[PDB]
């Protein structure tokens, strides 16, 4: 479909919200590609995904190398 | 809504259009400026999707890989 997405592997929570949201940093497929790293807020069932951003492993080492 | 990037951290990496995906220190409507990764224009004055982190968010992130 116009586009699919799954969790492979969840790594950490940085954060949750009153109404159950959380903001996790997650290895996610999205159309069928390799896993990336993703930074984005999840509802509790993780159904809904908000607003994120999706890092290649060379740009989250870069960021992790960085800081 | 308004906005301002108060300070430039790191370009991740930029595309054929010359749009980059930064981390920056932005400011939404007035209030703390907050980390913020997305795409950006060149000229910056359009940005794609992205997400914001507090402070504690974004210390805790980097806390767990390294």
């Amino acid at each position: 479909a116009e586009f699919t997405f799954e969790i492979e592997e969840h790594l950490l929570t940085l954060s949750e919200n009153e109404k159950g949201w959380t903001k996790e940093i997650n290895r996610v497929s999205f159309n069928g590609a390799p896993a990336k790293f993703d930074i984005r807020a999840w509802s509790p069932d993780h159904t809904k995904m908000g607003k994120g951003i999706t890092l290649s492993n060379e740009e989250f080492q870069t960021m992790v190398d960085a800081f």
